[PDB]
């Protein structure tokens, strides 16, 4: 019999989701109930994981395949069947992933580092030229920064977040449509559909306006390689409406996480005083010249322990779904029929004690001194397999090259001694984080 | 700009500077008076040895250095061959043992070896207890019993049984002579002289080879938790391949040399210090005490001996038992902005000298302070390097500081110990450090076991 949190009558388990912190919420549970709960909803039933030991085991892609979580079916309502919404066995999965995979390498990293230093250098001019006693509102800098650069490095398209205080209106359309489909996981509402339709209609009539405005003209960006390339196995080009879906899929997943990332791994920074003078020591000895080179970036090699740490505590895509394949057990403990799902809650993986040690919560970067050390599937901040994050080095080439220069160019503050507070979305951000910046009056 | 050297001697340039019972200690006293860089030269070699966090924080850079093979560790791989401590980083069999081997050295892994690691350590005990009175202890040796027979258990089940003898086990005749002759072969050409050196040299070779084969080859089919399990059984997550036979018995020698050599040292240079200083003795004494309230000590009460570890620390700081490490420049660079290096230059790092920078540590280096470790984080990056450097570090460093910890944890709750013949520290150099002669007497308390 399966340990099962608290439940409400006919609604089973489901109003423990009524709350601002749902995963949060559920990392509690994971703490009282173990490794493994049952989590019941009228028509819905799945099962939490926290152990290492059965995630590796959920990890194995002949067993269990990725599931459509509630959340992502109703972000599928305007992501349709970009790469992140779609299903494995769907065709346009393997297609946009065959054409897109090119695209987000680690040596195609090389092309996009110009753009991404653009926007890096707009942040640092936006601090020093700060006044004295003025602060910085972190996530909502690192928001402008992360949305900025896939902007410009996907479709050459400048947001100028750094102009604006109210943000652009696709981001006033996307941050409310997906409000939308994470209140209707915790859900009079004929406005809301109203509402709804027209964030869907805002995104679509600017996305794909930019793709018909994209001439002939060619680009060093994703838009080139969607328009343009095909898939090696069908011989197939993505069409217009599938494309569509990805810029919008690359818009939403290639912003918010990372923004998210950056913002906690400032966060820990500040709060361990010790790690941040190895990092800013770092930063100094590698950044020699006044831009970094995509090289330099590469040598930030505890800038990245640090964001690797950040991840382990604070995964901002906290979790993702699974089902069974055929008839399974899993652990030896608890049969799985066919079609049966699964959570991995990330976060509680990566403070599995038997995996890491006894101070889970302790920040120690040190932990990703070798990273062949981490046992397998111990660290999954961008999921497993076939299905893991597209855009990881992405992320973490702009998290690595833009920490680096935060790090190289101003000395930081926790002035308000900040209380860590996790507001979430469907992705995780530390609200109300504010900081001072010194100047080291290192041009640029 | 122009890097400081000590004296020559005319052909044979810095060499025989080397020629000397205690090398390490004389590179040490160079680096007093040249400072935190100087060239060393032989015929047909050349290195510069480092002393600085400040130079020596750049050359722990893996993506401008990678660990070099130094001459010493060359004469090493002639028996230890391409197991994980003599090998280049870009030879296949490391990064595939590497990979296989590092899932039985963690941190995690210690809970499985711990039990072994008791059964050692209560041996130990056992001995101190059943001495007679005014009767003393040769530490080093006893500390060499326990590291030895700790790493053939937890390793590869096999009790070498050090606390029933005196005269030492044929393979470590072997393992001792061979260090020996690569020490000396520094020095050294290949005339008639030296046959007799080189016959007795693959004699040892063969012991070593022999016995480890044949255990190899007995495990049997029977299932342990030890290190033999993971080499035979493990598959390297990239290549899909296991480590073929002829690597693994590189790998148990390795094992065997670099898992008991060091932590011994360790212990010695421990308890040293700590009835060298008193206060600092009666502070860990007063740990182990509140800490270690069963019979046999739990793998969670030594993670707690956390003051026992701040000593070991310490004494690793003072008297790092590995004293060196090499490197080489991957590509043409600059050191500090004033020494420029061509690819291949070869770097030494002089581990001892690096831990007594004043600009780290303060003025007082030489004291024994194991306060200074109180915060380890604070400690700044690559300040601190007894167990080497990135990729290429002590895999067994998690094993090592467990054993210690639980073992002088467990003497400071049995004995009071005496240093009776008031010791004058004498350090003797192999390959490691270790001090020779040191003698203690110990006063049961009493407490069972
Ligand atoms: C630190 C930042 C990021 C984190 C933590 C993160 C996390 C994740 C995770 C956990 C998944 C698997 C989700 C699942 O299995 O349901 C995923 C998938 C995905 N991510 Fe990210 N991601 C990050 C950055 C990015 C960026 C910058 C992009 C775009 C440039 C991106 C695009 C995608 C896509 C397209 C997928 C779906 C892949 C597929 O199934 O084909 N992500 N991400
Ligand atoms: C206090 C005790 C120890 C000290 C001070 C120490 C020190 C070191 C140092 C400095 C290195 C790097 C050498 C180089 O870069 O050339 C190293 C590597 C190594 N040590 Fe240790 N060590 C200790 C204990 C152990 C133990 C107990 C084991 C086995 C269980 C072990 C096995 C190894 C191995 C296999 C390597 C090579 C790692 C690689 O390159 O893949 N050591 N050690």
């Amino acid at each position: 019999e399966m340990p099962q949190p608290k439940t409400f009558g006919e609604l089973k388990n489901l109003p423990l989701l009524n709350t601002d912190k749902p995963v949060q919420a559920l990392m509690k549970i994971a703490d009282e109930l173990g490794e493994i709960f049952k989590f019941e909803a009228p028509g819905r039933v799945t099962r939490y994981l926290s152990s290492q030991r059965l995630i590796k085991e959920a990890c194995d892609e002949s067993r269990f395949d990725k599931n459509l979580s509630q959340a992502l079916k109703f972000v599928r309502d305007f992501a349709g069947d970009g790469l992140a919404t779609s299903w494995t066995h769907e065709k346009n999965w393997k297609k946009a992933h065959n054409i897109l995979l090119p695209s987000f390498s680690q040596q195609a990293m090389k092309g996009y580092h110009a753009m991404m230093v653009d926007i890096a250098v707009q942040l640092v001019q936006k601090w020093e030229r700060l006044n004295a006693d003025e602060h910085i509102e972190v996530p909502e800098d690192m928001t402008r920064l992360t949305l900025d650069t896939i902007g410009l490095c996907g479709f050459n398209y400048r947001f100028n977040s750094f102009y604006r205080d109210q943000p652009h209106p696709f981001i006033t359309s996307m941050v409310r449509a997906l409000d939308e489909a994470m209140n209707k996981l915790q859900r009079a509402y004929d406005e809301n559909k109203r509402q709804f339709q027209e964030d869907i209609k805002v995104m679509n009539d600017l996305v794909d306006k930019i793709i018909a405005d994209r001439s002939g003209e060619q680009s060093d960006d994703l838009l080139t390689h969607m328009l343009n390339g095909k898939d090696p196995e069908t011989g197939e080009p993505l069409d217009d409406e599938n494309i569509r879906y990805q810029i919008i899929t690359f818009l939403i997943a290639g912003h918010e996480t990372t923004s998210g990332l950056l913002s906690f791994a400032l966060y820990f920074l500040v709060k361990n005083p010790h790690v941040l003078q190895k990092a800013a020591e770092e930063a100094a000895r590698v950044l020699v010249d006044p831009v970094p080179s995509y090289k330099q970036v590469k040598q930030l090699k505890y800038v990245g322990m640090v964001l690797n740490e950040a991840l382990r505590l604070w995964p901002t895509a906290p979790a993702f779904s699974l089902y069974a394949k055929e008839d399974t057990v899993l652990g030896g403990e608890y049969p799985l029929e066919k079609g049966d799902e699964l959570m991995v809650l990330i976060p509680q993986l990566h403070r599995d004690k038997t995996i890491w040690g006894d101070d889970v919560e302790e920040f120690r970067p040190e932990r990703f001194e070798n990273p062949s050390a981490i046992p397998q599937h111990a660290f999954k901040p961008f999921g497993n397999g076939q299905r893991a994050c597209i855009g990881q080095q992405f992320a973490l080439h702009e998290a690595t090259l833009v920490l680096g220069m935060m790090l190289k160019h101003f000395d930081f503050e926790d002035h308000t001694n900040y209380e860590l507070d996790i507001k979430e979305t469907l992705t995780l951000k530390p609200e109300g984080f504010v900081v001072k910046a010194k100047s080291k009056k290192i041009p640029l």
